[PDB]
């Protein structure tokens, strides 16, 4: 085993969070920058 399946439910994890974590990010930088209501 249950440790052995659990990192590999984690490994899987950790690469989809970050490609989606950063356009979830960069959106809010976009944001803060330039204030418009196209980008809320
Ligand atoms: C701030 O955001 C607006 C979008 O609301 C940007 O306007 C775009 O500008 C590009 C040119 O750089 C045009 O091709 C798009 O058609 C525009 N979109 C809209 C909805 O008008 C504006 O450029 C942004 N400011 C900066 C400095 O990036």
């Amino acid at each position: 085993t249950i440790e052995e399946q659990a990192k590999t439910f984690l490994d899987k994890f950790n690469h989809e969070a970050e490609d989606l974590f950063y356009q979830s990010s960069l959106a809010s930088w976009n944001y803060n920058t330039n204030i418009t209501e196209e980008n809320v």
